[PDB]
């Protein structure tokens, strides 16, 4: 679908990478989803069920719907648009180390927020300084460009 239908999504995080502790794993992911909820009528609750919108797995190589992952490099993650099952879903290879980003490893915060992008039902955009341009590059700045909002509000309002 290209949108979801209803405002409220529910996510679930099925597992954890153990690259960082739990606690900063769900917050990580809590700030990739205000980022979104601030710009949208949508809100975002962590539920602990399988009827969750957006599901949420790290995995590596073939991790069970036949897109799989890379290894180190290369592919870090990967989101399906919205809709039933495994539509919503957002996987991150763990064969990425996951960090903060300042330093080693990528950011998980950006690379979720970029993620939910594609699990709101956004494409890639063609401005580089855009969090839902298709290339990789941490920075410490806000991540939302006029264009992510423009393309989420298209979807949204
Ligand atoms: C080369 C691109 C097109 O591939 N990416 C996947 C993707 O787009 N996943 O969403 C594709 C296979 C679907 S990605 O995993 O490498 C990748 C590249 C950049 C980013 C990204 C992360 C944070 C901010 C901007 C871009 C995430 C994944
Ligand atoms: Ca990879
Ligand atoms: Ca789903
Ligand atoms: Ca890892
Ligand atoms: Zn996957
Ligand atoms: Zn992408």
């Amino acid at each position: 679908d290209l949108k979801w239908h209803h405002h409220n999504i529910t996510y679930w995080i099925q597992n954890y990478s153990e690259d960082l502790p739990r606690a900063v794993i769900d917050d990580a992911f809590a700030r990739a989803f205000a980022l979104w909820s601030a710009v949208t009528p949508l809100t975002f609750t962590r539920v602990y069920s399988r009827d969750a919108d957006i599901v949420i797995q790290f995995g590596v190589a073939e991790h069970g719907d036949g897109y799989p992952f890379d290894g180190k490099d290369g592919l870090l993650a990967h989101a399906f648009p919205p809709g039933p099952g495994i539509q919503g879903d957002a996987h991150f290879d763990d064969d990425e180390l996951w960090s903060l980003g300042k330093g080693v490893g990528y950011s998980l915060f950006l690379v979720a927020a970029h993620e939910f992008g594609h699990a709101l039902g956004l494409d890639h955009s063609s401005v580089p300084e855009a969090l839902m341009y298709p290339m990789y590059r941490f920075t410490e700045g806000p991540p939302l460009h006029k264009d992510d909002v423009n393309g989420i509000r298209h979807l949204y309002g």
